[PDB]
């Protein structure tokens, strides 16, 4: 229900933190952004605007939403988008 970053609510505002993200991780920001995550400004970190869960080291190959259900399975962002059955 609670929302941790009100701010990073929409997609637009989160793909707008990637303007910094560096190109040499090989994640794309519209993927990150799409599955709730906003770019905190260093390294490769990223947070969920709704749980406050934290990701890093993005690997060739992953799938934000994959791995947005595998550290934090009780998003709630998550679960509306991606449905129960996914989680
Ligand atoms: C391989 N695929 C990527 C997406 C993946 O699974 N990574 C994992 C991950 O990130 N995990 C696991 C759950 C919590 C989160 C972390 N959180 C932290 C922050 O300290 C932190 C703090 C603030 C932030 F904004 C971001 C991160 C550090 S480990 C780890 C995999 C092994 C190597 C280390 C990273
Ligand atoms: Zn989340």
């Amino acid at each position: 229900e609670f929302i941790s970053n009100l701010s990073m609510q929409t997609h637009a505002a989160r793909m707008r933190t990637f303007m910094y993200w560096p190109s040499s991780v090989p994640v794309q920001p519209e993927q990150l952004a799409s599955a709730g995550f906003y770019y905190v400004g260093r390294n490769d970190d990223v947070k969920c605007f709704c749980c406050d869960g934290g990701l890093r080291c993005w690997e060739s190959g992953d799938d934000p939403w994959v791995e947005h259900a595998k550290w934090f399975p009780r998003c709630e962002f998550l679960i509306r988008m991606k449905g129960q059955e996914f989680v």
